[PDB]
C-alpha cells in the first residue's frame, strides 16, 4: 500500500518535473528504474537535478507564500551525504552562512536525509534556526511566548537562557538512533540582528526593539514524489509587515502597540483614534527603514503583492493552474490596497510541495 | 416541485420562529393552516409576528456582517399592504427619515410584498436608496464609478445628473404590470450628509469630500420560510472602514489615496514608505471624526469586532451554531488587531437570510 502510493507520486512528479526540464523522452527508462528500485529496497533515491527541481516546484506550489515570483532561483543545497551530529551542526550554520550572504539574503535550502520507514535520519526541533527564546513563570513573561515551550524542552537538556527579551535559542536535533536530541549555542558571528530605528522619530530607540535578519524555516516536510524529506530547512527575506504588524505586534506576541502608541507620541485610550493603526503604520516604516539601513534584504507588502501578481501572470503564461490561500496571501495590514484582496484563489494542494509536520516535543 | 420547496421550507422556519418564541404549541395548527393555504393559494402570508422575527433571524444569519450582536433590536416596518408607486416611494421616504432619526441611527426594515409565482410585485433598481452617481465618457470621471451602469440607466428615463462628484441618484423602481421604471428625486432635507474634515489637519477640508449618513441596502431578497421578499430595504449605521478604506480610497471608487497624501504632508513616492498606509490611516480617522462631531452614528473596526466578539458568545450562550465568512468579517485595516483574524468561521447558509439576486438593467 505505501509503496503504491510511493510509486503512484512517483510516477506523477518524475513526468512533470522531466516535462518542466524539457527531459520527457527520459521519463520512461527513469520510471522502470524507480519501480525497480523500489521494489528491491521498498524506495528510490532522487537525481540531483530531480531533488533541486523539486525543491522549486515545492515552493511554487506553497499556497500560502506571498514571495513565490522567485521560486526558479532557489539554492539548494543537498545534504543527503550527512551522518553524524557534527556533520548535521555544521550544514546548518552553513545554512546561515550562505543564506545570510552578509546581509544581500539568498533564498536557499539544505535539503537532509528523507524518512525511510516513517523513522526520520534528522529530526530538528527547532521552528527557525534563528528564533528567540520565551519564558513564563509565576506572572512574569520574557521574550518570545511562541517559543515557551521549545525553550522550555531545551532547559531540560542541560541548556540555560540569559532571559533577556531576545535569548538566541540554541540549535536543538536529534540523530536517528539517539534518545535525546543534542544542542548548539548559535555563534553570534552568524547571526545578523537589526536594531529597530524610526527614520523621523528618535524616540523609538527607546522601545530597544529588534529582529533577526534571516527567517529560516526549520520544522516543515518537502514532500517531493512520495520521498517524505522532514528534515529541509529554507529560508527567503521577510516581508516587513510579519515583523512588524505580527511579531512584535501581537498581543500574545511581543505585544508592542501601546509603547509605540507612547513614543510616536499619540494616546492609546480611544478606539475611535485608531491609535492601534497609526502605531502599527509607523512600527512597520521603521521596520523597513531599519532592515534597509543596515543592509539586510527586506520588501514591503505593497512590493510583495506586485512580485506576486507577476507571479500570477507567468503561471498563466506557462499554461500552469496557479493554486493560493486568499487568507494567508493577503498582508495584515492595508490588505484592500493589494490586488489580491479583491481576486480569489483556489486553495487546491498540488505536489512537491511543504507541510506541517507534528512536533517532536510537547 | 415548487409548492414542495416552499411547504418544507415553511416548516423548518415556523418550527425554529415558533421555538424562540417560546410558541412551539402553537407549530402544529399553524403549520395545518399553512399546509391548506399552500394547496388552495400556491402560497402562504405570514404573521406580524413571523415576519418581524424571519427578518431579524436573516440578519442574525448573514454571514458576511460584523455588526449582527444587535439583530433583535432590527425595526421592522410592514409595508405589504402598498399596491400603487405613490405607496412604494412615500414607504421610501419614510424609510431614509425614520432610519436617519437625526442622526441617531436606527436599524431599519421596510418589508414590501413578496414574488408571486417568482412574478416581481415592487422591483428596486437602486443598490442602495442614497448613493452617488457616476460618469465616464471619452476619458473623464465624475462621481461613484460603481454607480455608472445604473446612472446610465437613469438617464436612458429622463433623469439628467448635475454631474458633481457627488449627485444624489433618485429613487428607480418599478411596479408589476408597468414596463418601464418611475423615478423619484430624493428631497434634500431627507438626506444627512457628512463633510470630511480631521481632527488635527486643517487642510484635510481642502480635498472636498463627503459621504452620506447612512446605507440602505435596497437591492438583496430576504427570504423567510420560503417566501421571497425581493423588495425589503435595510439599513444601520456604517463602519468607518467601509468609507475610509473603501468607498474613498479603492483605486477604481472614489480613489483619493494620493490626494490624502498630498494634504497630510507626505510623499507618495516610495512603497517602502508605506504612504497609502498611512494615508489610509488618516482618512479613516477623519471619517470616524468627521461623523462623531456631526452627531451621526458610526463605529469604529475596532469596537464593532468587540460587539462581534460579544455577538459569538451569545450564540454559544443561546446553542445556536455561529456562521460567519471570515474573508468578509476581517476589517480591511489592521485586521490582525482583531480578534476575528485569529479564527475561522463555518462559512454555511442558513436561512432566513439575505441573498443577492440578478439586476433589473445592464
Ligand atoms: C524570498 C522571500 C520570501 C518571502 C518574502 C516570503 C513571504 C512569505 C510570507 C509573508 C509567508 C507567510 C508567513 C506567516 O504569516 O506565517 C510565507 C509563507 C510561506 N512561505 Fe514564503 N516567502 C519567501 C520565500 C520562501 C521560500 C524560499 C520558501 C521555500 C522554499 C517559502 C515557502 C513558504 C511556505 C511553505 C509558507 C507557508 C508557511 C505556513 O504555512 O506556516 N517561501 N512566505
Ligand atoms: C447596525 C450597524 C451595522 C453595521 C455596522 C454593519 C456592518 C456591515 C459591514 C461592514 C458589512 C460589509 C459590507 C461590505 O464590505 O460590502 C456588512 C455586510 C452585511 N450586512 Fe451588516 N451592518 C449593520 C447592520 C445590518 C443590518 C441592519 C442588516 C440587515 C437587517 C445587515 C445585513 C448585512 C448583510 C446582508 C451584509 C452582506 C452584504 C453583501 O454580501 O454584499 N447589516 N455589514
Ligand atoms: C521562507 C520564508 C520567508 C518568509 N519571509 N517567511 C517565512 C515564514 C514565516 C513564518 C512561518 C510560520 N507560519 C505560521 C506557522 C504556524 C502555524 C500555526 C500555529 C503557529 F504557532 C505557527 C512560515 C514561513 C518563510
Ligand atoms: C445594513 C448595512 C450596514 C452597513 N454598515 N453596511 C452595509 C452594506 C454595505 C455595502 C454592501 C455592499 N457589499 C458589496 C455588494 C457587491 C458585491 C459584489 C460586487 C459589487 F460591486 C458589490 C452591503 C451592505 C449594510
Ligand atoms: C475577492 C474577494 O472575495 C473580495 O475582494 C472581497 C474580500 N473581502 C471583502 N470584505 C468586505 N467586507 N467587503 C468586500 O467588498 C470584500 N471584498
Ligand atoms: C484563523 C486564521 O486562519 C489565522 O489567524 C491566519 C489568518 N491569515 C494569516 N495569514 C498569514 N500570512 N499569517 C498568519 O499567521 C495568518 N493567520
Ligand atoms: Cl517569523
Ligand atoms: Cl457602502
Amino acid at each position: 500500500e505505501e509503496k503504491e502510493i510511493l510509486w503512484n507520486e512517483a510516477k506523477a512528479f518524475i513526468a512533470a518535473c522531466y516535462q518542466e526540464l524539457g527531459k520527457a523522452a527520459e521519463v520512461k527508462d527513469r520510471l522502470a528504474d524507480i519501480k525497480s528500485e523500489i521494489d528491491l529496497t521498498g524506495s528510490y533515491v532522487h537525481t540531483k537535478e530531480e531533488l533541486e527541481h523539486g525543491a522549486k516546484m515545492a515552493w511554487r506550489n506553497s499556497n500560502r507564500c506571498i514571495g513565490r515570483l522567485f521560486w526558479n532561483s532557489l539554492n539548494v543545497i543537498d545534504r543527503r551525504d550527512v551522518r553524524t551530529k557534527e556533520e548535521v551542526r555544521d550544514a546548518l550554520f552553513h545554512h546561515i552562512e550562505t543564506a545570510t550572504n552578509n546581509g544581500k539574503i539568498r533564498p536557499t535550502i539544505t535539503i537532509f536525509p528523507p524518512e525511510e520507514k516513517g523513522e526520520k535520519q534528522v529530526e530538528i526541533w527547532n521552528h527557525q534556526l534563528i528564533r528567540y527564546a520565551g519564558y513564563e513563570s509565576d506572572g512574569e513573561r520574557i521574550g518570545d511566548p511562541a517559543s515557551c515551550s521549545l525553550t522550555a524542552a531545551c532547559e531540560e537538556l542541560g541548556w540555560r537562557g540569559e532571559r533577556t527579551d531576545f535569548d538566541l535559542l540554541p540549535l536543538i536535533f536529534r540523530m536517528k538512533g539517539d534518545e535525546q536530541p543534542v544542542w548548539y549555542e548559535l555563534p553570534r558571528s552568524l547571526v545578523i540582528e537589526v536594531p529597530i530605528t524610526h527614520p523621523d522619530i528618535e524616540a523609538f530607540s527607546d522601545l530597544e526593539l529588534k529582529w533577526y535578519g534571516v527567517p529560516i524555516i526549520s520544522d516543515m516536510k518537502l514532500e517531493v514524489g512520495g520521498i517524505h524529506y522532514n528534515a529541509a530547512p529554507f529560508n527567503g527575506w521577510y516581508m516587513g509587515t510579519e515583523i512588524g504588524a505580527r511579531n512584535l505586534a501581537d498581543e500574545k506576541r511581543y505585544d508592542k502597540l501601546k509603547k509605540v502608541a507612547s513614543v510616536i507620541g499619540i494616546a492609546a485610550d480611544y478606539n475611535t483614534d485608531l491609535w492601534k493603526d497609526q502605531a502599527l503604520v509607523e512600527l512597520n516604516k521603521a521596520v523597513l527603514h531599519s532592515y534597509k539601513k543596515q543592509g539586510v534584504s527586506i520588501v514591503d507588502h505593497h512590493t510583495a503583492a506586485s512580485q506576486f501578481k507577476r507571479f500570477e501572470e507567468q503561471a498563466e503564461e506557462a499554461g500552469r493552474k496557479l493554486t493560493g490561500d486568499w487568507t494567508w496571501l493577503i498582508p495584515p495590514i492595508s490588505p484592500a490596497a493589494t490586488h489580491i484582496f479583491h481576486r480569489s484563489y483556489d486553495n487546491s494542494i498540488v505536489k512537491p510541495n511543504y507541510f506541517y509536520q507534528d512536533k517532536p516535543y510537547e
